């Protein structure tokens, strides 16, 4: 058994099917009382909720689902008919995420794509019928934030006004990404200071809005 499987089982044993908030609470409780895990957490999660409500995106991409905590957060706030695509390379975690979303009742709003972002991003247009993305949440390996931002642009998936939202810009940090977006005329950036999930350690989210080529 893995820690990720243990989180899923705790939600199944302690939350209410079809109630996303109960799922989020259960995961937070497990990760605070039993075993830490790299979910975005409630502190940063409340900032993400405020961003999602401000922008009301019709199509969101998440890079790195993990166990589906942030996918539950985001999908529960989507307007009716809006959609989330979430990419997760680890097949075990992809299945956990699918089951988390099923449990929460959010499965009709989300598509969980099992594969690496560098493989799946170039397929979005033709295979997933994407035109452009309204919002992207970056939460995968930190050294892939910049490569994948640049791939998304190459592939034509960013429009003027696409909102990038990046986790962990302080801890662990993503120094190439952060320097790049902050220094580029192609992005307008805002920093939201917060705390690392389940810890009294400063972290933050970066919002970087694409300005066009
Ligand atoms: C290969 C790049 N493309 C990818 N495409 C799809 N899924 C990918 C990809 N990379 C990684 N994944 C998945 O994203 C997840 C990985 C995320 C990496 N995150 C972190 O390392 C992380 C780490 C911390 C952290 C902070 C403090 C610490 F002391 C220790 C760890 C906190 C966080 O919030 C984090 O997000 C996994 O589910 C992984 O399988
Ligand atoms: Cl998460
Ligand atoms: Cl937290
Ligand atoms: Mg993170």
């Amino acid at each position: 058994d893995t820690k990720e499987q243990r989180i899923l089982r705790y939600v199944q044993q302690n939350a209410k099917p079809g109630d996303p908030q109960s799922v989020l609470e259960a995961i937070d409780t497990y990760c605070t009382q039993k075993e830490w895990a790299m979910n975005v957490g409630d502190a940063k999660g409340q900032i993400m909720d405020a961003v999602i409500r401000e922008y009301s995106p019709s199509l969101v991409l998440e890079l790195g689902a993990y166990c589906g905590y942030s996918a539950v957060r985001m999908a529960r706030l989507l307007q009716p008919g809006a959609r989330l695509l979430t990419m997760e390379m680890n097949p075990d975690y992809a299945a956990i995420t699918q089951q988390m979303l099923n449990f929460a009742g959010l499965q009709d709003k989300v598509t969980i794509l099992n594969g690496a972002s560098q493989d799946l991003i170039p397929q979005l247009k033709k295979k997933y019928d994407v035109d452009t993305l309204d919002m992207v949440f970056l939460d995968h390996w930190k050294d892939r934030y910049l490569p994948d931002t640049l791939l998304l642009e190459k592939c034509g998936l960013l429009r003027k006004g696409t909102v990038l939202l990046a986790d962990n810009v302080i801890v662990p940090g993503t120094p190439d990404f952060l320097a790049y977006v902050r220094g580029s005329s192609s992005f307008e950036c805002t920093h939201y200071s917060s705390y690392l999930e389940y810890m009294k350690v400063v972290d933050g989210l970066e919002k970087a809005i694409y300005q066009g080529p």
